[PDB]
C-alpha cells in the first residue's frame, strides 16, 4: 500500500518496505518519490556543497537493498556521461533544476556520441534511468541557483563507467562520498 511520505524519514521507512523483497516495482518507487514534497530543513544535514564539483552525500543504506543519497550541484556543475551498473536509478529534484541528457550506448566503432534527447528536471520531479534505457549526463546549467537532488540506486553499486562524448570510449570510475549520514568523509 503506497501512502504519501510526510517527511524524508517517512519516505525512508516506506522505501524499506518497498525493497523488503527481491524485486522492485519501479512505478511504485517513482510514485512515492514524486509524492515526497522537498522540505529543505529535513535534508539540510546532507546538503554539503563543494566549490569545484558536485558532491554525493549518503543518507541511507537500505538494509543492503539500496543506497539513498543526496547530490549537491554548484552553479555550472555537471556529471560525466555514465551508466548505472545494471541497477535501478531514481533521481528526484529537491532544489533548483537539472538538465538531463540521454545518450545511446556507443557502438564498437569510435565516434561522437549523439544525444537521444534532453530535458529539464524541475523541483520535486522524479526521473528514472537504467542501462536498458541508455546512458545519461546530469548538469546544473544555472548561473544563479545551486541544485540538490535525491538519488536511489538498487542494488547499490560503487563503480560505474564514464563515456567520452567525442569517441564513446569508456573508463571505469569509482564513486566517492563527500559525506555519510551527515558526517564528512576523510
Ligand atoms: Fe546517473
Amino acid at each position: 500500500e503506497l501512502l504519501k511520505p510526510r517527511t524524508l524519514a517517512d519516505l525512508i521507512r516506506i522505501l524499506h518496505e518497498l525493497f523488503a523483497g527481491d524485486e522492485v516495482n519501479v512505478e511504485e518507487v517513482q510514485a512515492v518519490l514524486e509524492a515526497y514534497e522537498s522540505n529543505p530543513a529535513e535534508w539540510a544535514l546532507y546538503a554539503k556543497f563543494d566549490q569545484y564539483r558536485y558532491t554525493r552525500n549518503l543518507v541511507d543504506q537500505g538494509n543492503g537493498k539500496f543506497n539513498l543519497m543526496i547530490l549537491c550541484w554548484g552553479e555550472g556543475h555537471g556529471s560525466s556521461i555514465h551508466d548505472h551498473t545494471d541497477s535501478h536509478c531514481f533521481l528526484k529534484l529537491l532544489q533548483g533544476n537539472l538538465k538531463e541528457t540521454l545518450f545511446d550506448w556507443p557502438d564498437k566503432k569510435s565516434n561522437e556520441m549523439i544525444k537521444k534527447s534532453e530535458r529539464t528536471l524541475r523541483e520535486n520531479q522524479c526521473a528514472y534511468i537504467n542501462d536498458s534505457i541508455g546512458l545519461h549526463r546530469v548538469e546544473n546549467v544555472s548561473h544563479t541557483e545551486p541544485a540538490v537532488s535525491l538519488h536511489l540506486y538498487s542494488p547499490p553499486f560503487d563503480t560505474c563507467h564514464a563515456f567520452d562524448q567525442r569517441t564513446g570510449h569508456k573508463n571505469k570510475v569509482t564513486m566517492t562520498f563527500h559525506s555519510k549520514f551527515g558526517i564528512r568523509t576523510p
